[PDB]
């Protein structure tokens, strides 16, 4: 059994969720953080098997510079409908291929081999609706007090890392953990 204010802690200011009614998991990452790729066959699979109550979703956490550029194109990506096809090849271009990603043409010009189209890659990623999207991921990041990343928020009220869940399946199995424990609650 989990202890809070060990494996993970509760957040005494709940966060609201993305998708009321459902379970929220979020996964608050950065596209350039090593940690966050070594995670990715951990977390991958998992998240693809989640049920019909939970929401899985990725946050990129924008701590600036070069981490807001690449939420950036992460949220765009979520707005072309294509971010889970080009998901891997994203994380695999960063740390496998050398390749920075660090400014929207360089970004558009890879992701057009990827089959994404770059004046709508372009038009999206300078849009109005995308600011929006990144000063609420903003936000949320400030709201759930995170720091690092990788890092794991559960229905907007338990915060935790592989660090305190005690290594990467750990974290998985402490999410599930929490997932019920929100299941069983009241509504």
């Amino acid at each position: 059994d989990y202890t809070a204010g060990k494996e993970y802690v509760e957040l005494s200011s709940p966060v609201p969720v993305s998708q009321p009614g459902k379970i929220e998991v979020v996964e608050l990452f950065w596209y350039g953080c090593p940690h966050c790729y070594a995670f990715e066959p951990t977390i991958v699979p998992w998240s693809e098997k989640l049920p019909a109550d939970v929401h899985f979703v990725r946050l990129p956490a924008l701590f600036g510079g070069i981490w807001n550029v690449h939420g950036q194109m992460f949220l765009t990506l979520i707005s072309m409908g294509v971010e889970h096809d080009v998901h891997n090849a994203v994380f695999e271009a960063i740390h496998k291929e050398h390749k920075k990603l660090a400014t929207p043409e360089e970004m558009a010009d890879f992701l057009a081999g990827k089959g994404v189209d770059k004046e709508k890659f372009l038009s999206t990623y300078n849009s109005f609706a995308i600011k929006g999207q990144m000063e609420k991921a903003k936000k949320l990041a400030m709201a759930y007090q995170v720091t690092g990343v990788p890092t794991m928020v559960v229905n907007g009220k338990y915060r935790f890392d592989i660090g305190s869940a005690g290594g990467p399946e750990e974290t998985l199995k402490l999410a599930d953990y929490l997932i019920e424990k929100e299941r069983a609650a009241a509504k």
